[PDB]
């Protein structure tokens, strides 16, 4: 299952200490994300050294002998006609040319350090002709938290942004470098602060430094790591959605999916069946539909019932794109490719980031699809007509005139989904004929990756809101159960006290179980609201069925005492709740994490924290990966 | 002409000191942009006080009498069937509910603009907000105090506007800036400016949030920038004509009279004027008179089709400006209080659809502007299309270690590519929102943000284009001086070697005809075009007529003398622009910004040079050379 | 008001008999549309003949004398360096090379081809082109004889290739096929033969003059803009009909709301709507509806109605502004070079660039998507009982709703229509390729854009047809509703008397009869679990308590039993009778009367044999062929 794969990714992200780069051990997207986000993670370049020196020595030797080789004894790009024996100055001129970005905004340090690792990895294959020593310098800069400041834009995929890494290595004074989060110094000073001296570029070295896909793939790696975690988070929370909305778990039955066997359909449903088996909320759901069965929907709306079919292509896109991105991480993306064993330089296009670009477009569409699912679920949850007993906007009230609940989060979810759908148009359809028409196809992979990343930022917001709304719903469902029991108690005991016959008592107790408590919580004894309406109906029917002056007297008394006692008793239990079925739920880790670890409570006019303050905490734990602890606790035992 | 209107906008932006907000005087996109960007610009709220207090008094009194008015004695949005007499509590619960954004922010410029636009809406006397709240808004604006507001959450501007209301009522969770250096909770910010937290009266929560102030705020600075960058692009089309050796006839008035799209006539009229007595157009005429029948009859589209192309772009940007200003000067609020007729009117003036739709159109027009720049830049970089200029505008002379503006060229493709992507519409992604109450919504703030991102890219593209054109000016000027040397060296050496008149004429024609940048790298290289032509001539002069000895001696003396004298004038160089209308631009970039001709001998990177030009564009210093260049156009 | 302008367009389209083509009288989008769609409409070329002949002889002389002029003594496009004295062969070679379309048949329709021939003929009258007058006469004759070349759909970046087929017809190319009327296709030489024409031999500049125009893009844009104006006015108008059926509050259109936010399209649409709804018999019912249980019902309408003027504003402005732009292009010399024979120069420019039309086509497609979304939102409210203020879900008459799903099929199709429409509204203009050996490094793509906007308008017609059909259903449901409520009242009133109930009981019961939405219990009026008997039971119990006996209870039980006997019979009778009025006082009467009487339809139900397709097809056909303008004009009479 993809579920097990994603769990392995989260484990690797958490547990990796050294990233070994040796030209043989694969670097995964978890490794890239770990390097970028966890400062205790170090790069260990293992001495493929012989292969590198061999390649490097071949290049220098051949260049000096006057061999004809692109970008070493030849001009660059559309200028490959121009030959030269000015080996170093040819390389320096390229870097000077490519230091051509503008600060408007920058590629963040996380992406720049990731790009550095990716470039370093490419070099390990022994095809590039770069000096081993430059590789050691990359390792040292990576482990010392040194990275150049890089302009956001200018790559069609990543000459310009990689030129800043080359600019660092040769100590260009105009190249500003970061050391940790605050220090910014010129490149020479930065090299000095970490025990390095500027390099003088040898044959092919300028080009080797710049002629890769390191930036597009760096962003695509963290994008894919996040896509995997958030995918699993959304699949998992579909079960939590089912629990609070009173869904029918049958939607995830294995025969339905065996019979329409998209791998992502089978796998998501398998997860969901397991999550909802033995659920105490599904137990309540079954109870709910047994009361007035033929007045209630036979099936759920699509946002739940159709989730495994919806998720299927989304699962598959995110999983296949991960593979594609990792193939690029672990490639010699460079040109020429030096085939030193066979004494030749091979002329190709390994710098072309098209596999990443196209998959970035696809993933952005899948992410939009995840957002739409979240939006549809959130929309059902806010509307009384579709929420099977829950109050509109998940407003606790009881005074709804001064409690609009999660209406602000509802509006925001629409704004999120809308921008997310816009973002999901492709970048790859906008290929311009570039660089004196030499680059007449180009991948735009970094631009695409950047947009998929922005889409995932919005998805995090939507997940944060959704999970916050669902924790509200858990509290509302547990309070609902407790309040219905109080109503039943009060109605039952007042029926006894008033000497009402069994017929009357049976009718009144049915109304107490049947009518949704949130339709009358605001004013429980309001003769205009559903509880008294149902009770008055039953009282007329009891009179007719039993048909007298004694009975009417007693029913009038039952009503006076209900008016005296019921509201206080409902207030007592709600005030107590404010100051249990989730305990048997597989989503307990999520609820406990949000309520206890993050320190939140049921949202109402009495809790002084704003919706912002609640959702911000949940968002921050999604953003910084702490959300994976309750996720992993929730899924332990599965397969 | 729109050119006058845009110059009027630039002047207003530069000259405004006080923005009077009085319920009658229009606020323009220049006023808004000036407030946002110039800290010395102050708001002056003019005591329209009478109509504010009447409206305010009417709302509170009716609400206390128990009149049934939406959002004053009723629930909000889809909850409008719930009635209540809890007047202040109703308003407070709205703000609480709307403090629902997340920091993953809208900038201070946008926030202050939103504050001004809300204050402006209130002056029309339809909102029922207290005058005192308006005074607090004016004081907050002049004191540089602004709430920190989350970027996202509006479908257009409830959530972002709730942070301004949060500040005004002293919500502890709301953080305010005081200048650029201070951040404090809202109550502390109010304290430091001598204000007390407000207690919301009837309709006051809703009045503060029920506007289009953030969408319209971002759209105002978007439109100011779009006008200025539009004029800049149109103007620079003329500089492009000059450096590329274009034919100015493309801007002839009859061509456009006969296809009279207003943007087409007006842009062409500007271009005709810019190029009228051009020294560079004089060179262009000289260039095409040499081997006339081996050279293009017409320019390629990026120049020749520029007025036709600019036409819808001018018109879209002009029309969108009108629309945005109408919104700036509107009572965007609901209910609308018609106190003169004793009624509250229920409608949808909070709906930012005029702004949203026009934001979609302008982003498409900005993409069209970027495409034009990209096409022009591409031509400039390719020797086949640049009429004598070297590839990548590389000075060399050693082209093997000078790749010129190739970096900038690649970047231009990246800029255009992302720009074209951005220009898809936001307005087609309408979701049925807020318990299906908001089943149409404008998404205007989101659209405005994307158009703003598009303009950021356009600024990058303009900075690059202008920088290349300055490079190209230097290269055209060097070219003229180099050709004169070649001619002089050829002429004097022909004399010394005592060659016949037949010979001297053939060689001097070659010296005038072959483009100098084809052979600058190695002037006497026998495989390069100068000596190729010279050898052709020498064979022809032999067929047409010792003579051989005098020709071989010529070729040896040229081989010794020429490159040295070419290097001399080049090194000296390291003028026609003095007579050009684009002199202010060249002088601005070269002298004021302190730059020079780009080459391997210049230590400054392309980044360093383009950054200065970009910064001047971003901060509006570029309008000085722009206004000088346009001086006298009417 | 734009309303006056559009009514003007419609009048002109219906009334024009001859389109005068004279070089100074403007051709409007209505004239183009009338030529394309009404075959009795004729072209009249008015002998401008002088300046034309001056121009063509000027060009011929200059060319013969060897003057250097692009495309006359010069190669084309990127080949303009090449000179030639081969005047006719040059023009012949252009046409041969431009005959390069492929039939996939998909083709530009005859309507667009004939419109394009008109527009080319028009450009020529300005006397800048150098075409012979006799070629112009030939074009007039082909137009008046209904002869058109068959033109491949694609190939233009805007209209060399498509226009080459008109040129191919004129010179008698055997490979060019021509239509004569609707039933005949013959090769070009035979088509010319049949209308008394001989093949032309191209003179200097004539091949180029024929092909170097924006004729096809502008032809499709003209009929697009004509349709966009009509459909816009229709949508605006039908917003008023929506208010009437949905029980809206006409206040949303009050002139002060819009004076205070004065976007011209906002004021003008609201002005129309205020007028349409003033003194409305349906608005009278709406006012009564909200006066009953006032405080249980929404204070404001949802956005699809109340925000319609604000939504329409930019849509109106875009469509009106694009009409001007397109008409400026229709009335232009789109050709190059432009011959200024007065001053003996050929001016070299780019009037063939269709950018003005291209960019506006993109804007209008966006505006049309906005119109679709407005209809989709309104339609959605109408289908949902929770938002329709008493109307049954899906506008199902029933009464047995288990076998009548009403307009659910139309509801589903409306989502399918809107979805594709929103997709179409992405820009074409952002996809500029550097074309024609990099000569055309900007190009408008106007024809491609115009085609997409036309497709968008096809879908909008479908949506309007559905929306109008639904609102006529709703009219019937509202009128039946009023009749049914009066019967319930009468039966309850008289039965209360006859059962000897007290006056306070009678009054309580009559309140229930007035207040309960009849469509909530029509299925089974005396079902004890449905809202009528629910309210009656509550009222009966309250009566017993208030007057608190055995006689009262007997009479109340009798009342319930007898209502159970009579009410359904009476309700069935008035419904059956209705299937066998306030619309008569409504400004929308001509729409209802057009759809019901002239198109021969009825209330939709399980008893009507016609499918929704059959009903919507008729309305769609009427929208497509302009018959819908008849009730539009009647409705708007006096505005
Ligand atoms: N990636 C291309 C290039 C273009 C300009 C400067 C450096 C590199 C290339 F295709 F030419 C290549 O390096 O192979
Ligand atoms: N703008 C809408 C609204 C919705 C929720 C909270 C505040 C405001 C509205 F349509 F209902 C309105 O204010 O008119
Ligand atoms: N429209 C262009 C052209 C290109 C190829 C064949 C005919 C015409 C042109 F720009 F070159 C022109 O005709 O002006």
């Amino acid at each position: 299952s993809h579920v097990k794969d994603i769990l392995g990714l989260i484990n690797a992200f958490n547990e990796v200490k050294k990233i070994t780069v040796d030209g043989t051990t694969p670097i995964t997207v978890a490794h890239v994300a770990a390097l970028a986000r966890r400062h205790d993670v170090k790069v260990a370049l293992e001495a493929c050294r012989a292969r590198v020196e061999t390649c490097s020595s071949w290049v220098q030797r051949k260049a000096e002998d006057g061999a004809d080789i692109y970008g070493v004894t030849t001009g660059f790009g559309a200028c490959s006609s121009r030959r030269t024996n000015r080996l170093s100055e040819l390389q320096e001129s390229l870097i000077r040319c490519l230091l051509a970005g503008v600060f408007t905004d920058e590629l963040p340090a996380t992406a720049t350090r990731s790009a550095m690792l990716l470039r370093l990895n490419s070099f390990t294959y022994g095809c590039s002709g770069i000096r081993w020593e430059v590789m050691e310098a990359l390792e040292k800069l990576l482990n010392s938290n040194v990275s150049p400041k890089v302009p956001l834009r200018g790559s069609v995929s990543d000459l310009i942004p990689l030129a800043y890494i080359a600019g660092l290595l040769i100590g260009k004074p105009s190249v500003i470098a970061r050391i940790g989060d605050d220090v910014e110094v010129p490149a020479p000073e930065a090299l000095s602060r970490v025990g390095l001296r500027p390099f003088k570029l040898q044959a092919k070295e300028g080009l080797a430094l710049v002629n890769g896909t390191s930036f597009a793939t760096a962003v695509a790696s963290t994008v894919m790591y996040d896509a995997n975690v958030l995918l699993l988070l959304v699949e998992t929370l579909c079960g939590m959605f089912c629990e609070v909305i009173f869904g029918r778990e049958e939607f995830a039955h294995p025969l339905i999916h065996k019979v329409k066997p998209h791998p992502g359909q089978i796998e998501s449903a398998e997860l969901l069946e397991w999550l909802l088996r033995s659920s105490p909320f599904q137990e309540l759901s079954r109870e709910y539909y047994s009361i007035d069965k033929l007045k209630k929907p036979k099936q759920d709306r699509y946002a739940l019932r159709s989730s495994p079919q919806w998720l299927a292509p989304l699962v598959q896109t995110i999983r296949d794109a991960t593979t594609t991105v990792e193939t690029e991480v672990n490639s010699a993306n460079d040109n020429p490719i030096i085939d030193h064993a066979n004494d030749r330089a091979l002329h190709g296009a390994n710098f072309q980031g098209s596999a990443v670009g196209f998959y970035m477009d696809y993933v952005r569409i899948a992410v939009a699809g995840l957002g739409k699912l979240l939006f549809a679920q959130f929309t059902e949850l806010m509307i009384e007509y579709y929420s099977n007993g829950l109050p509109g906007n998940l407003s606790l009230g009881p005074d709804l005139s001064v409690d609009y609940g999660l209406k602000g989060l509802d509006i925001a979810m629409a704004a999120y989904s809308s921008e997310l759908q816009y973002l999901a148009n492709p970048v790859t359809t906008h290929v311009h004929s570039a660089e004196q028409h030499n680059q007449d196809i180009n991948s735009l992979a970094l631009i695409s990756a950047r947009k998929t990343e922005e889409a995932l930022d919005i998805l995090k917001l939507m997940i944060a809101s959704h999970l916050t709304a669902m924790c509200q719903a858990v509290d509302l469902r547990q309070l609902e159960e407790a309040l219905v029991k109080v109503v039943e108690n009060v109605v039952s005991t007042l029926a006894d006290e008033c000497g009402l016959p069994n017929d009357t008592k049976a009718r009144l107790l049915y109304v107490a179980k049947a009518v949704p408590v949130y339709t009358y919580l605001e004013s429980p004894c309001d003769p205009t609201l559903p509880l008294l309406l149902g009770l008055k109906q039953s009282c007329f029917d009891t009179i007719l069925a039993l048909h007298t002056d004694t009975l009417v007297d007693r029913l009038a008394e039952f009503e006076k005492r209900l008016s005296d006692r019921l509201e206080n008793e409902m207030t007592a239990v709600r005030v107590l709740y404010e100051k249990v079925r989730i305990q048997g739920s597989k989503f307990l880790p999520f609820y406990r994490f949000v309520r206890e670890e993050l320190d939140t409570g049921v949202m109402s006019a009495r809790r002084e924290q704003t919706p912002q303050e609640d959702v911000q905490k949940v968002f921050d734990a999604i953003a910084d990966g702490r959300i994976t602890v309750p996720l992993l606790h929730c899924l332990q035992g599965f397969l």
